[PDB]
């Protein structure tokens, strides 16, 4: 009873705390300040905590469903967190997040300058998910705390489900490397271009589940499917790499921009179809011949609507390509006017999008076994 | 589930509210304004969030300790509200009362005068306990609507528990018809000294009660406890006679005024030494010949420490004091210079001890039937 009242308190007080950021970001804030580093600096706080948001719905649909993410994770029959676990770590680092926020507004006590305040925020992120102490979820804190060093060293563990999904999470979530990235940037440069440590930075997630894909082939002996998912996470190699040398020889002055322009555009399709194409065949396994009357759909749905199936191709149609651009616009300088907002806007979209494909990855995984990750 | 969360969203709302309202006091508010009409005007609903969330403590301690209350108050022994539903009608009640204050001291929309929000805040607390839709916890609320009607008619039912128990909840909350009749006084005249009809207001409650042990009597022609009862409930009514007519004789120059003053102190102390003996021999029953170990307590305490009924003794013994004073401050001119502040912070202070007094009223009632309303 005492985590549904502290899911309800901090929904309450993260409600009201947001009401007072809209408030004092239209009158208290004017229209004054390069804000644009505030943004990017509090945006992968934001979009973390949308993402444990999702997660716990994620986890309550499952098991409404019926769908056992428990077994699926690899995860003990019990002692496991709820959702409402979820929504309470959740609830807790939105306060956090903008109580931080509500300081870089405010200029409280000039003795501490603002620009600790978000530094005291992902401190204390860290420092609570590393902490020794047993104290705060600690078999969750360490469970995942083996699972990102096992996924950061993808080569060498050999794949199971969980590192496989933690992966493609965070290839959902490489705008948070992006901004760490540019945090560095600028706190040392500026204070407190187009460059390839960036583009090898929005590629990382895409390396992992890449050398994911080829350990998994040598494990296997498979050309399909794992040689055909490198393939498709190299895709977005080849789009960055593009766009980074347009956005060179546009800045450059060079005559060659014209061709660097159309490959980056044909890869930018061929990338969008691509994932586009997997997510809609190989993850949630639909379009099957086997749907008897489940139109486009296949033969077993869990989920009781199939008005939602539907919905879901939709916007992960749209979606895809929007996660393609977004990709494109924060690592290149190709649009140095709009990017910014399309970005800011895009993210949060993009984590919408992973939360609707974990729903019918895990139910996928679920029916057919579509990891091949049980014997 | 959805109630305990929807207990600890309105107690975060309310938080945070009130950290707000407790900075524009502040700040916006500065120093200006005869705010004290407001003060009076939000005094009351202030006070009945109090009572509204020390009844729900009050009724978890109930059921904790195993006090039968549902069977003492006669209502049904299940489908009866819980603490959490109590502590969730307090919470919404307290959000409402928060919201109007807030408008009140930030000056919302000028098309709405600023003297509606308190009128909007207690209609709705009216139709709330009043609409005959069957929405909002209808059952309770019409049980209180006919409890009120037998009340407030109070020589006429014959008096069960719950009429008894609602009268003397009243006798503790006589500060919120005096802000009525402030109310009423101040927008008729002022527009949005020292009487008797004030006095008769401050009066009315320990008027019910008086009945109320009149027309017990009658039904058992028993002079003890009745008519004590009634004598004790009376020396309430000589004692603001007496206040009334010192301040007259004070106000108009009259050298009786010292003889005015004499009754009115020798009453007063006759008064707290009568409400406080039979708040501790009668309503909680101890300093019993019967206690074997449990010095000047009774010889079956329900509650496991010890301490509880020693601080509650303690506390009763000032608050009674305290309790007649401001009973004498508010109805009088007696102290026209510190009263205002006194009386705000002293009714707080008796709905609290009114909160202590339940615990143990209630427990005498359960294990010695103290009230003789069982057969």
């Amino acid at each position: 009873a005492w985590t549904t009242f502290r899911v309800g308190l901090f929904c309450g007080i993260f409600i009201v705390l947001n009401i007072t950021l809209v408030l004092a970001a239209v009158f208290k804030l004017e229209t004054d300040r390069s804000i644009w580093p505030l943004i990017r600096i509090y945006r992968g706080g934001f979009l973390l905590i949308e993402f444990l948001f999702l997660l716990g719905i994620n986890t309550y649909g499952w098991r409404q469903a019926g769908v056992n993410h428990v077994l699926i994770f690899e995860l003990n029959p019990r002692s496991n967190l709820s959702h409402q676990h979820l929504f309470e770590i959740a609830g807790f680092l939105g306060i956090l997040w903008c109580l931080s926020l509500l300081a870089c507004f405010f200029a409280p006590i000039s003795v501490i300058p603002t620009y600790v305040y978000p530094l005291a925020l992902y401190g204390f992120m860290v420092f609570f998910l590393i902490n020794p102490t047993k104290t705060f979820y600690y078999k969750s804190r360490f469970w995942l705390l083996k699972l990102l060093f096992r996924v950061f060293t993808a080569p060498f563990h050999k794949v199971g489900f969980a590192d496989f999904w933690l992966a493609d999470q965070l290839n959902s979530l490489s705008v948070i490397l992006m901004d760490l990235e540019y945090m560095i940037c600028f706190y040392s440069l500026e204070l407190k271009y187009t460059y390839g440590v960036r583009a090898i930075v929005q590629c990382i997630p895409a390396w992992l589940r890449f050398i994911q894909c080829l350990r998994r082939y040598r494990d296997t002996k498979r050309a399909f499917p794992h040689l055909v998912n490198a393939g498709k996470y190299s895709t977005t190699f080849f789009m960055v790499t593009f766009a980074a040398l347009y956005s060179t020889h546009k800045e450059r002055g060079h005559s060659d921009t014209m061709v660097f322009f159309y490959l980056w555009i044909v890869f930018y399709i061929i990338s969008s179809c691509y994932t586009l194409i997997w997510d809609l065949k190989m993850d949630w396994g639909l379009f099957d011949k086997n749907a008897g009357e489940n139109t486009f759909l296949r033969e077993e749905i869990v989920y009781p609507q199939k008005a939602y199936y539907y919905c879901a191709i939709i916007e992960d149609v749209i979606l895809r390509f929007a996660w393609t651009i977004q990709i494109s616009i924060t690592s290149t300088t190709l649009l140095p006017h709009s990017g910014d907002i399309i970005a800011t806007v895009f993210a949060p979209l993009e984590v919408f999008r992973r939360f609707v494909w974990n729903f019918f990855r895990l139910e996928n995984e679920h029916l057919n076994n579509c990891g091949e990750f049980r014997a």
